[PDB]
């Protein structure tokens, strides 16, 4: 009972693109781009598709940087999230129905208005380390348990 999702971070040398989620799950937080993988597409295709849909951007290349499993108390399906990052964007980001994009300098990442797991694994992403994580949440605000480690192969 796991379900595949994607998370894409646009990471340039001095800044990162995040999206203010307007509707639904994680609304009011600055999020990476992504969502559910569909039937008939690879995990990487799903990542490119969601990034395009949410921000208008396409990219030259995506790099797999991590995998995180989320469990929510009361929810039968685990979320199995494949995390990608990219520097090679094509186009300029624009607002979608779902998300309002905005750049943040790496020393002004708005951690207090992000999912609380981001405080744990973002540093690993910023150091170009590959990682495996697990987070158990109670609702959207409380982490009950977690594990996190560096890997060679994502
Ligand atoms: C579902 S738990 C979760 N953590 C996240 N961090 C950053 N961006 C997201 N969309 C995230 N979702």
């Amino acid at each position: 009972a796991s379900r595949l999702y994607t998370l894409v971070l646009v990471l340039q040398p001095q800044r990162v693109l995040l999206g203010m989620k307007k509707r639904g799950f994680g609304a009011g937080r600055w999020n990476g781009f992504g969502g559910k993988v569909q039937e008939g597409e690879t995990i990487e295709d799903g990542a490119r598709r969601e990034l395009q849909e949410e921000s208008g951007l396409t990219v030259d290349a995506l790099h797999k940087v991590g995998q995180i499993v989320f469990e929510f108390v009361g929810e039968p399906e685990l979320m199995d999230v494949h995390v990608f990052c990219t520097d090679s964007i094509q186009g300029t980001p624009v607002e979608s129905d779902e998300m309002r994009p905005c750049w943040f300098q790496l020393d002004q990442i708005p951690f207090k208005d992000m999912w609380p797991d981001d405080s744990y694994w973002f540093p690993l992403l910023l150091q170009k380390k590959k990682f495996h994580g697990y987070f158990k949440f109670q609702g959207q605000d409380t982490i009950l348990d977690y594990t996190l480690r560096e890997v060679d192969t994502v």
